[PDB]
């Protein structure tokens, strides 16, 4: 893996449940059979959306956690674990949405102003989730829902492995910048969603709070605004994305725009920890979308990410760290294109996020953006997961593998693996001062024969006078590997003579010993 390391010891595979209720797509008895089959194929837990529109449908504090508890019982019956997603977002309207579960309609009556929803540059209204700006309502409702859900799930704390929060559209922490109705779907540039009267006033007061007065604002932006009401978000989104973003105004607007998402993260994180920590003691996570299109566009750089709220990934990730939330990223199955008209750089995106997460000590998890029907995609997911220190991978979605034995088996082989610690010992390595030893092998867990950035580093054991290392390998999988020396300057000096193999890697810890 990157930086002489191996696969993450805590790696786990998860499976996404259907979008609809089990009773609609199947029956409880069969569901339990499925869960046992999934487990048989390396899946540790099943992630599931518990829709806000279902749990507090009729009115404020009129909860219905019956489905959730029933679901939990079957998971317990199957001998599995579950990862619930408190979905405070709408089901239906996004890609792959075979459902229609809006958020509680009575919530929109709480406010008389447009503070609860989103409005695009062109006036397209979005209501598939609450606008992070209405923190007062978010605090009341999410606090109430998180606490209520905790109480109802208390009896099943044993089958709950982790809890996901919903940061916005599709359960991701972002703005609804890419929708068909707004005409901003992939691979188009996104539109900013801060055009409600409420959003305008918040930005204005935020700016005035930072500078104090219009005189100091104009002095900082090098502008000539006559009135405070002139302080407004980008009237021309494309122009802003072309060069407007480079100005002091641009920096300020993007700071606020993204800041709203960072504060949201710290809020829902605080409420979540307060609600679940004492009872469950499990990690809580949230998701960051994979806005890979218009990434390397020359005229409008990151033209889709910015309107979604993603301007400074490093700054965004600090919010997760402080809120004590694990991060989940998607697009692990895709590869870079970076060509007109899409300018799609998914792989590059993932690598950057992973590197940032890893340097910040944030636990990282991944998902596939779209359904997979070929082992090739699984292979890509494997390269990223095992080489970029991902703590877990969640397959989207249930039906894809549950009703296809061939695809299910390939998933088992490549991704449904159990990481086991093993000691690799190499004897008689003709090293010179400055020489470092490494091993690389066929599987993605061993760096896929890469010698540049994915090899696993070995160290010299002065007591036994050899090179060895505690490497984490996939249990019960056949592997082929070879040791090699790297000169001080970072170039391959030589390779071990005979190719080594372990058919298969033992489930129990031991050591593979070979000579140069
Ligand atoms: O709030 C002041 C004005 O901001 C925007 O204008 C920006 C423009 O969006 C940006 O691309 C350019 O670089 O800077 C100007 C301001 O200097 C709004 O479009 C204006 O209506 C506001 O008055
Ligand atoms: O079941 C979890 C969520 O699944 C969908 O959202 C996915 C989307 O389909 C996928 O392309 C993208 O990469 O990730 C998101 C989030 O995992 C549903 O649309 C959501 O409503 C569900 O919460
Ligand atoms: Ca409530």
């Amino acid at each position: 893996a990157v930086n002489g390391k191996g696969m993450n010891p805590d790696y786990k595979a998860y499976l996404m449940a259907p979008l609809k209720k089990i009773p609609e797509v199947t029956n409880w008895e069969t569901f339990e059979n499925d869960l046992r089959w999934a487990k048989q194929n390396g899946f540790y837990a099943i992630t599931v959306d518990f829709w806000w529109g279902d749990m507090e449908k009729n009115g404020d504090q009129q909860f219905d956690f019956s489905y959730a508890q029933r679901f939990a019982q079957s998971v317990k019956n199957a001998g599995m674990k579950m990862i619930p997603i408190i979905s405070t977002h709408q089901c239906g309207g996004n890609v792959g949405d075979d459902c229609n579960v809006p958020i509680p309609s009575w919530v929109w009556n709480q406010k008389s102003d447009d503070s609860l929803y989103f409005k695009s540059e062109t006036g397209t209204v979005n209501k598939e989730t609450l606008n992070p700006l209405a923190s007062d309502v978010i605090r009341k409702e999410y606090g109430e829902l998180y606490t209520a859900f905790a109480a109802a799930m208390k009896p099943y704390k044993d089958v709950i492995a982790k809890i996901y929060l919903s940061g916005g559209p599709a359960g991701e922490l972002r703005y609804p910048s890419y929708t068909t109705s707004d005409g901003t779907g992939y691979p188009s540039r996104g539109k900013f969603q801060a055009y409600t009267e409420f959003a305008k006033s918040k930005f204005r007061l935020w700016v005035l709070n930072k500078y104090g007065s219009l005189n100091e604002v104009n002095k900082a932006w090098g502008t000539k605004l006559i009135s405070e009401l002139a302080i407004l978000p980008p009237s021309d989104g494309e122009q802003f994305l072309m060069n407007g973003y480079l100005s002091m105004y641009g920096k300020d607007y993007l700071e606020w725009y993204q800041g709203i998402l960072e504060n949201h993260t710290k809020l829902i994180g605080e409420l979540a920890h307060n609600a679940f920590d004492t009872t469950f003691q499990v990690p809580i996570g949230a998701k960051i979308a994979g806005v890979h299109w218009q990434y390397n566009n020359p005229t409008i750089p990151h033209g889709a990410e910015k309107p979604a709220g993603y301007n400074d990934y490093s700054h965004l990730l600090d919010a997760f760290k402080s809120a004590k939330l694990d991060v989940t990223f998607t697009c692990l199955e895709m590869t870079d294109k970076g060509s007109y008209p899409e300018y799609s750089m998914p792989k590059t995106l993932v690598q950057n996020i992973a590197t940032l997460a890893n340097e910040k000590g944030i636990v990282l998890n991944g998902e596939n953006a779209l359904s997979i029907g070929n082992e090739e995609e699984y292979k890509r997911v494997a390269e990223m997961a095992f080489n970029y220190n991902f703590a877990g991978f969640t397959l989207l979605r249930y039906q894809d593998v549950m009703y296809n034995n061939s695809l299910m088996g390939k998933f088992k082989d490549l991704l449904g693996v159990t990481p086991v610690m093993q000691t690799i010992v190499v004897k008689n390595v003709p090293t010179t001062i400055g020489d470092t030893v490494y091993i690389t092998g066929n599987r993605a867990e061993l760096g896929s024969w890469d010698t540049k950035q994915y090899p696993i580093q070995l160290y010299y054991d002065s007591h036994s006078n050899d090179w060895r290392g505690n490497v984490v390998l996939p249990a019960e999988r056949n592997i082929e590997f070879k040791a090699f020396i790297k000169s001080k300057d970072g170039t391959v000096k030589s390779w071990q003579t005979i190719q080594q193999s372990w058919n298969p890697v033992p489930l129990k810890t031991t050591s593979h010993t070979s000579s140069w």
